[PDB]
């Protein structure tokens, strides 16, 4: 059948040029963007996902310069990019990677059941680890929702993907507002605000975990107005104070409504502990990446003895560097539970 061969450049070692070759390529993904196509690598039979954009000769691809620095086990990792044609595109070579947590809770979904708790603490554990990793390099995703995580349904492995609006946040520097989707914007960005820091990840990530307890998102509405009002229902009216460190330079005035309220009879008090602490008004409250992943509800996950339910082994959930543990190196105290220290 029909086979492709071009000339690539490796995504992290030296400049050394690849000649890649690849056939069955059938699309993924349209977007404003571009597209993403899977395609089988000729030589090793192995999948992977294309993404092709439109080079603007004017400047160097940004997506490309992020992903380019980044190597982290929880990230889609980019292979080899190279240029074309279809009038100069890009291209990204990245992993193949299954499921994404999108389809994977709307399975459950449309079928009134919600994903098995340990399964959202090795997702929810794995996302963290990835933004405490890209966080240490001073990168915001900034669009952190399900559909950009990405899922290996047999190893329970997620990998973060999409860094097309992804950016380094230099403090005194302004950023767009506009940024991020519907449901999963933290409040700073609804008011607007200009000078919000890497925690709209945070919150992100904690709308993500609230949906995967609840079966459904947590903030939703059509506007700012209505998410606000879906999120003051939760939180309760945000003091002047918080308003304040919101940014942004007089809503129907409700009191504090207990998490437990919000979740499922059931839910693990933990889990409700974290997002209390993960969707916060003020910014500088909520916990960070790998505050996070010392947080109590993953103890589970430290666990010498837990499996998955398929029977197979828990991914590598320990092998922190010095990199991931540089926003606050004491943690590794708990990040590394002893098992994990044996030598031998
Ligand atoms: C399956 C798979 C998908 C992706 C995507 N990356 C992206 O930036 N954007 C994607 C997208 C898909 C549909 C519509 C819009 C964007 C998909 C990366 C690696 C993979 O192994």
């Amino acid at each position: 059948s029909k086979v492709t061969t071009v000339v690539a450049t490796p995504g992290q070692g030296p400049d050394r040029p690849q000649e890649v070759s690849y056939t069955d390529t059938k699309v993924i993904g349209n977007g404003s963007f571009g597209v993403v196509y899977q395609a089988k690598l000729c030589d090793s039979g192995e999948l992977v996902a294309i993404k092709k954009v439109l080079q603007d000769k004017r400047f160097k691809n940004r997506e490309l310069q992020i992903m380019r620095k980044l190597d982290h086990c929880n990230i889609v990792r980019l292979r080899y990019f190279f240029y074309s044609s279809g009038e100069v595109y890009l291209n990204l070579v990245l992993d193949y990677v299954p499921e994404t947590v999108y389809r994977v809770a709307r399975h459950y979904s449309r079928a009134k059941q919600t994903l098995p708790v340990i399964y959202v603490k090795l997702y929810m554990y794995q996302l963290f680890r990835s933004l405490a990793y890209i966080h240490s390099f001073g990168i915001c995703h900034r669009d952190i929702k399900p559909q950009n995580l990405l899922l290996d349904p047999d190893t329970a492995v997620l990998k973060l993907c999409d860094f097309g609006s992804a950016k380094q946040l230099v403090r005194g520097e302004p950023n767009v507002s506009y940024i991020c989707s519907r449901y999963y914007r933290a409040p700073e960005l609804i008011f607007g605000a200009t000078d919000y820091t890497s925690s709209i990840d945070v919150w992100s990530a904690g709308c993500v975990l609230a949906e995967l307890l609840l079966g459904q998102p947590i903030f939703p509405g059509d506007s700012g107005v209505d998410q606000l009002v879906e999120i003051i229902k939760v939180l309760g009216t945000p003091t002047r104070e918080q308003i304040r460190e919101m940014n942004p330079n007089k809503f129907p005035q409700i009191k504090a409504h207990p998490w437990t309220k919000v979740f499922r009879p059931r839910t693990p008090p933990e889990a409700i502990a974290l997002c209390s602490r993960l969707l916060e008004y003020t910014p500088t409250a909520r916990l960070t990446p790998l505050e996070a992943c010392a947080h109590s509800f993953f103890d589970e996950l430290r666990d010498p003895n837990v499996k998955l339910p398929n029977g197979r082994d828990t991914p590598a959930l320990f092998n922190f560097t010095t990199q991931e543990l540089s926003s606050n190196p004491p943690l590794a105290t708990i990040l590394i539970p002893p098992h994990a220290r044996i030598q031998a």
